[PDB]
């Protein structure tokens, strides 16, 4: 269908633009597009217009955090993050198209193990335990907030996961 191919068209990876303008301006065009905030390192403001983002010095600006809600990006599209080598904090707030298979793709993402330190997923319909579960490989993760995720059944076994995977880990459950 024609909103398959958009949503599609929408998440895929132009690696000439990742050459053209180094990765987290890449990254930063396809969440903005797909209807998520950015905020770099050093700036107290949030990129929320996508024709706002700023023109200047070549690969300067480094994400720092990532604000997706009632974004479109999904699975493919995340491998605009592979180049990401600063980014501390996700949150995923209904995100209807994010499934199990997107955040196995994050977790598997060395560079976003080694900076990782807060992730919040809201209201994402489709994410099950299998999906956070994945999260473990963050292993230098201090926060992790799960809410409204009705896939998620097993949220004792999540809390034991993580206790003795990541013993360091603030988790907030808001979850039936
Ligand atoms: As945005 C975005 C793009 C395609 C389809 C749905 C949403
Ligand atoms: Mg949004």
């Amino acid at each position: 269908s024609f909103w398959e191919w958009l949503n599609a068209v929408f998440n895929k990876v132009d690696h000439d633009r990742i050459r053209d303008v180094g990765p987290d301006r890449a990254a930063s065009e396809w969440l903005l597009r797909c209807g998520a905030m950015v905020r770099y390192h050093g700036q107290q403001r949030w990129q929320k217009d996508y024709n706002h983002l700023p023109t200047g010095p070549l690969d300067k600006y480094k994400i720092q955090a990532i604000d997706a809600t009632d974004s479109c990006i999904m699975s493919i599209g995340f491998d605009h993050m592979e180049g990401l080598q600063y980014v501390e904090k996700i949150r995923l707030c209904k995100c209807h198209y994010i499934e199990d298979g997107c955040l196995e793709r994050l977790s598997q993402l060395e560079n976003l193990q080694k900076s990782m330190l807060e992730m919040e997923i809201i209201s994402c319909g489709n994410v099950t335990d299998k999906g956070i579960i994945a999260l473990h490989h963050f292993r230098n993760l201090k926060y992790l907030f799960l809410s409204d995720l009705p896939g998620v059944k097993e949220k004792e076994k999540i809390v034991q996961a993580f206790k003795t995977s990541l013993p360091s880990l603030e988790l907030k459950l808001d979850l039936k």
